[PDB]
């Protein structure tokens, strides 16, 4: 079926702590009826959101919106299929005005929509029973989303609605979203809430005791702010890994399912510790719905004070400023050794033995292993002039010892505290569900700390590391706030000159004390020593203030992750991954961060490796070239790679058609694995510069990477399995490559680029690419040129509100729809690459307009909108099944308003036609020269013509000529022929081609071919149709055919094969008779013998006696009538008359009414009068009558008026197809 759903944007009132501070929003709801007079019995729970929109597959959702309202709203679907009458957004997709209806309902209002849900739109293998999608209102994005319009879109895989067993409890929808309803459609609070409700006040959500619950999370919020979910109870299944944060993002799906267990009510809460998220939380009950052996680790740990040394042996001598802040003691410098408690291990209940310390393990305390069934048995001991305790994170049983009653009049034993000296015996007991399943790695990293006050507590050093594997290298990013530890007063008045010397609240004093670390340690001391092809695991953790995620990194280093290979992993705050590198590359490398304002402040370590058939070859230079995003006027000073030829970089290799969408992105660097990648760099520019992928896996013997100016370096290794795919991969995979002497200073600049490295045998021939589908390469920034290494030299061109365009969103560099390149093919696949790159502004959300996609990753998961979190490469894979102007945004208003989008043309192969050169409607002054040379005119170069003179032709040897189709199009083709005069051949054999877009800026032709250009090949004799394919189509309006070798006299006749843009030209089957004789009738039809002029003889080019219709009258009303029989859109009439017995009989002009139902009808008006169609001079030669509103309909019919000697019509409807309405 396909049910229809009533909808009506409704601008209600709305105070959150309810069903007392009330706001004004606006809220899509459901109604009964199409009078749209009852609303619909919405369920608490709910809240804001718009109705719950449940489509199988093969279903056919129609909607029907109302802008009842006080602005314009749309319907914007994300993850389904539509006719692009049923997109939602305003952008010059070059359609029709009955196109863009969609893109904005105004007030009082209607449309209906139509989505899809194709095969393709469907889930796959391992996807959940039902997809996880939403759908918003996309006028101005940044208002729609602040005022609450947002529904739940789920695309339930085929057959799965007939009640599956008991439906009873199932599932229910989080909403966890941002709304700033200062910035929006009125206009204050960013009120974080979730589905609409702040302070734990969103009433119903109940599960069942046993019985499981899957939540449909979506992210919301028009600026980045990460979020951070907890079912306080209970630990979340997403694909198929243990999670215990929901990290939702911007605009954010998942489908996660939690397993109630225990009775009661839990804290769906948001931690997140950046202050704030004022709410973010609400209530889950669960009430009760109707009808090879473990081992026991013992470990006595205790909570002992000490000195801390955070920076070492460091040698760290700076008092130049900014490192010495944080190390070196002073007037109000407390330095780096501060007073600090930790966990410690001793061996027995005597408590007076301490266990052996290490290195590598700063300030952490003991490693607490835990396989499952197994049961630890903590005895804590304190030993402070502090009571502290000691919880874990995701073991779930944790009763004390011997009896399961809590103490006291405590109610849970996170906060029961430690007096300081006493001893509590703790029992930890592993049980499944709280332990990796199959699609995990075997141990999953945890932390265990304090839990009387987790903030200051934990600011002290009580941290500490807990694995929970199934049936060392531990590695800690802590942002450690000594302003915040206990004992800062008994450091200020051991530590300073003057313990009066208070200040306090100084900036510089407190900033002075966030020391960070890795581990324990700060500016590159933690110095780990591992021996090369050690497999080794990673236990790697984010614990501390922190509050951002971090973007950890080793240096020329890969770590397996969830299954597949990476290189750099994101933590969020209070977030613990495994990762599984094997140790193959030697030197000395960085344990880092990315995010600037952290390694720039110590936090970074040391690695330290070292032991205890073809050949790719490319030649890239970082040149320094001028920029300007969107001209189409501030221009700035960048430095890119470009790819160039010979050793002396002199030839700078030209790209174009395939590599128009770089750009900024230096030049596509792909391989095979197991054979040899050589990169010879050189240093144009002015600073020095590099070239790292993190793959350049050296040979053995702090290993320098300095590319002084004018000078070149050899990158050369052998390409391994831990960079290229695996199996359930793609047949390809992305990885990255830039200059790494300021990692991020010198990519604001511009130096970036994509390096892939494919499967086996899957590099085609010379090529050098894999032409079996179309890659690609989409790298989402927010360029700060104020950060570039040329912001002095961008003088060319007081810090307030001046920067706004100084940072510029950039798909690939080019601001604002300017990014070219994305042609497209239809049915066909695509492998795009997803990147992103800079400060944490940048995880981007990106969503291709109308269109979903698949990505693998040991599985293969059905997604339509994928979030990069800067340093993840994607790679994902789509076939786009409609032809037309779509669009790559990102989701997030205030990011995408600010100019972070671009189209991609996808034309449809089956949409080839001749342009008109031959059939003449494209008109003699379209068609110039250069030197006509003498009477063979340009006028003529037209394919058949014949007359003793027929062609273009010139004597000069250097010439050209170019047409004019007075629109952009999709130049698909060109034939060539040639001329003969006397007993001479005169045919071109050798020319290249040139097309723009105004006029004035021609561009060459690059397609497939190795070379600066395309070279074709013409003729080699008078008649010689030489037809030459652009298989990388050209898109133009001014095309210019240029020979370069001639017989005789450069001498031409040609005919271009091309499509509109959005493919809508091929026929509509009038002439192949794909129209029934009896889907066409007529007013009246001359007949009596040797007749039968019957109106299902209309057709175009049709042959034989009685070969068109003809009235039995002849009077200027009549008619021809065509039931297409199916809503087609008409984009042209192609018209004919017929000669017969000495009787030439055509039509002047005719005119165009369209019916819909087949009894109301309305001629196509023309600047508000009637349009008199011109068109047929005699009786043989079509005339094609586009028209610039193109027409709808399934009906149409033909009325000729002033016609000649008798009206004899034959025609052929130029159209194409689609859906309007139902
Ligand atoms: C949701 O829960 C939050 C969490 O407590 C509530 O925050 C409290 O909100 C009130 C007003 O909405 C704040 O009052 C104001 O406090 C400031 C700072 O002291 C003071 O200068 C003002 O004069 C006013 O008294 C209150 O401080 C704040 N609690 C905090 C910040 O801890 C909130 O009220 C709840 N409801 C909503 C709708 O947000
Ligand atoms: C080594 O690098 C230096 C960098 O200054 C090169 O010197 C410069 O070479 C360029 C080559 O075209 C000369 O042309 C001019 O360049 C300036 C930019 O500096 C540009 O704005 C102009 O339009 C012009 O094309 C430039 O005069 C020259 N500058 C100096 C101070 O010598 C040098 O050529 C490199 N080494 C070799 C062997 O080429
Ligand atoms: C120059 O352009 C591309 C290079 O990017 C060449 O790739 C060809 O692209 C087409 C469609 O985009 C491919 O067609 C498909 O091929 C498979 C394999 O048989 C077939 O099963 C599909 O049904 C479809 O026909 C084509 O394979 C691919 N490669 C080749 C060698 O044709 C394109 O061919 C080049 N064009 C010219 C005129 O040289
Ligand atoms: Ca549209
Ligand atoms: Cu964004
Ligand atoms: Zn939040």
């Amino acid at each position: 079926a396909t049910r229809r759903y009533y909808l009506g944007a409704v601008e209600l009132s709305w105070d959150y702590m309810q069903s007392s501070v009330v706001y004004k929003k606006t809220l899509f709801v459901e109604f009964t009826d199409h009078l749209f007079n009852i609303a619909k019995p919405r369920p608490p729970w709910m809240g804001l959101l718009g109705p719950t929109i449940q489509a199988e597959v093969y279903d056919t959702v129609v909607i029907t919106l109302k802008n009842m309202a006080s602005h314009p709203v749309s319907l914007h679907a994300v993850g389904v299929s539509y006719w692009k009458a049923s997109e939602g957004a305003e952008y010059d997709d070059q359609t029709s005005q009955r196109e863009k209806e969609d893109d904005k309902v105004f007030p009082g209002g209607s449309h209906t929509y139509v989505w899809q849900v194709l095969k393709e739109n469907g889930p796959m293998a391992s996807d959940p029973l039902c997809l996880t999608y939403s759908y918003l209102s996309h006028v101005d994005l940044v208002k729609d989303l602040n005022s609450g319009l947002i529904g739940a879109l789920l695309v339930c895989r085929e057959g799965s609605l007939a009640k599956e067993k008991t439906q009873t409890l199932h599932k229910f929808i989080l909403l966890f979203a941002v709304f700033d309803e200062g910035k929006s459609w009125h206009s204050w609070p960013k009120m974080h809430t979730v589905n609409g409700y702040v302070n734990r006040s969103l009433p119903g959500l109940i599960g069942c005791h046993r019985k499981s619950v899957y939540w449909h999370v979506i992210g919301m919020g028009t600026t980045p702010e990460v979020h951070s979910i907890f079912l306080e109870g209970h630990t979340f299944l997403v694909r198929n890994h243990r999670q215990a944060s929901l990290e939702i993002s911007p605009i954010t799906f998942l489908t996660a399912q939690t397993l109630l267990m225990d009775l009661g009510q839990f804290l769906l809460f948001c931690h997140i510790s950046s202050h704030q998220h004022d709410g973010m939380e609400a209530y889950v009950k669960v009430d009760s719905c109707p009808e090879k052996h473990p081992k026991t680790w013992v470990h006595y740990i205790a909570a002992e004070e000490e000195d801390w040394d955070y920076a070492p042996l460091v040698l760290a001598p700076d008092d130049r400023s900014y490192k010495s802040q944080y190390l070196n003691n002073g007037p109000q410098r407390i330095g780096r050794k501060y007073k600090k408690v930790r966990f410690m291990a001793y061996t027995d209940e005597t408590f007076k033995t301490r266990e052996a310390i290490q290195h590598e393990s700063g300030i952490l305390g003991p490693l607490l292993y835990g396989e499952v069934g197994d049961t630890l048995l903590i005895i804590f001991k304190n030993q402070a002039s502090r009571p502290y305790n000691i919880y874990p994170h995701g073991i779930t049983d944790v009763r004390p010892l011997y009896s399961r009653r809590l103490p006291k009049g405590v109610k849970h034993l996170k906060d029961f505290p430690i007096l300081p000296g006493e001893i509590f015996k703790y029992k930890w007991t592993v049980t499944v569900e709280d332990g990796p399943t199959k699609s995990d790695p075997r141990c999953l990293t945890r932390y265990y700390s304090s839990f009387v006050n987790m903030e200051r507590d934990l600011a002290s050093g009580l941290i500490g590391p807990l694995l929970i594997c199934y049936k060392r290298n531990v590695i800690l990013f802590s942002v450690f706030d000594e302003n915040r530890s206990w004992y800062l007063t008994e450091n200020i008045q051991r530590f300073l000159p003057n313990p009066a010397g208070v200040q306090l609240e100084d900036p510089e004093f407190q900033a002075s004390n966030i020391m960070h670390s890795i581990n324990g340690y700060v500016f590159d001391s933690l110095q780990l020593s591992v021996c090369l092809h050690e497999v080794a695991y990673w236990y790697i953790l984010s614990i501390g203030a922190q509050t951002d995620f971090l973007s950890v990194f080793f240096s020329g280093y890969t770590f397996k992750h969830k299954m597949v290979y990476e290189d750099t992993l994101t933590l969020f705050p209070f977030s613990g991954e495994t990762v599984f590198m094997s140790m193959e590359n030697p030197g000395l490398w960085i344990l880092g961060c990315h995010n600037s304002d952290f390694r720039n402040r110590g936090m970074t370590a040391l690695l330290k490796v070292s032991s205890c058939k073809k050949t790719r070859h490319y030649f890239i230079a970082a040149v320094e070239r001028l920029w300007d995003y969107g001209m189409s006027v501030p221009q700035f000073k960048k430095v890119v790679f470009q790819e160039f030829t010979d050793g002396s970089f002199t030839q700078p290799l030209y790209r174009g058609e395939l590599n128009e969408h770089l750009g900024l992105l230096g030049p596509y660097i792909r391989a095979e694995v197991e054979d040899n990648i050589m990169v010879t760099f050189r240093n144009q520019a002015s600073r020095p510069y590099s070239f790292y992928s993190s793959l350049i896996s050296y040979e053995e013997d702090p290993r320098k990477n300095f590319v002084k100016p004018n000078e070149t370096k050899t990158y050369f290794w052998k390409v391994q399995h831990h960079m290229a795919p695996t199996k359930d991969e793609f047949d390809c995979k992305a990885w990255a490559y830039f200059s790494d002497v300021d990692l991020e200073k010198d990519v604001h600049s511009g130096l970036i680029g994509p390096l892939l490295v494919c499967h086996t045998n899957t590099l085609n021939p010379a090529h050098g690419r894999q032409v079996t589908v179309q890659e690609f390469a989409l790298f989402f920034t927010i360029f700060d040129e104020t950060k570039s290494w040329y912001f002095t030299e961008n003088m060319e061109r007081e810090d307030p509100t001046f920067k706004e365009n100084y940072r510029f969103h950039a798909i690939n560099g080019y601001i604002m729809d300017t990014l070219p390149g994305l042609v497209m093919a239809q049915d066909q696949r695509i492998r795009w690459y997803l990147l992103s790159m800079g400060s944490n502004e940048n995880i981007h959300s990106i969503h291709f307009s109308g269109h979903v996609f698949t990505v693998r990753k040991k599985e293969e998961y059905k997604m339509a909108l994928y979030n990069l979190y800067p340093g993840v490469f994607e790679t994902v894979e789509m076939l786009p099944s409609k032809a037309g102007i779509w669009r790559v945004e990102c989701l997030i208003g205030e990011h995408l308003h600010a100019g972070m989008s671009t189209l991609f043309l996808v034309y449809s192969n089956k949409c080839q036609t001749p342009l008109g050169m031959a059939s003449g409607h494209i008109r003699d002054f379209q068609i110039t020269a250069s030197g006509q040379y003498g009477q063979w005119a340009p006028k003529l170069a037209r394919l058949h013509y014949s007359g003793s003179i027929n062609a273009w032709s010139t004597k000069e040897p250097f010439s050209w000529i170019k047409v004019d189709l007075l629109a952009p199009m999709i130049i698909h083709g060109i034939k060539t022929q040639g001329a003969r005069q006397k007993f001479s051949s005169l045919y071109i054999s050798q020319f290249i081609i040139m097309y723009s877009l105004d006029g004035k800026k021609w561009q060459t032709y690059r397609g497939n071919s190795t070379g600066t250009l395309m070279v074709f090949f013409g003729n080699v004799d008078s008649s010689g149709i030489k037809h030459n394919i652009f298989n990388p189509p050209i898109i133009a309006r001014y095309i210019r055919l240029h020979p370069t070798h001639y017989s005789i006299r450069s001498t031409l006749r040609m005919e271009l094969m091309g499509c509109d843009l959005n493919s809508c030209s091929m026929p509509l089957g009038m002439e192949s008779k794909a129209i029934s004789d009896a889907q066409i009738t007529a007013s009246s039809y001359f007949t009596n013998m040797f007749a039968t002029w019957s109106p299902s003889k209309a057709r175009l080019h049709l042959q034989g006696r009685s070969n068109a219709w003809r009235p039995q009258v002849n009077n200027p009303k009549e008619w021809l009538q065509v039931d297409f029989q199916k809503t087609m859109k008409v984009t042209g009439v192609t018209t004919q008359g017929v000669k017969s017995l000495l009787t030439s009989m055509y039509v002047k002009e005719f005119l165009i009414s369209s019916s819909q139902d087949g009894h109301q009808w309305t001629l196509f008006f023309q600047n508000g009068k009637v349009k008199v169609f011109q068109g047929n001079q005699d009786s043989f030669t079509p005339v094609v009558n586009s028209l610039d509103p193109p027409l709808l309909t399934r009906y149409l019919r033909i009325h000729p008026q002033s016609w000649v000697h008798q009206i004899a019509l034959r025609m052929e409807v130029l159209g194409c197809e689609a859906q309007d309405l139902y």
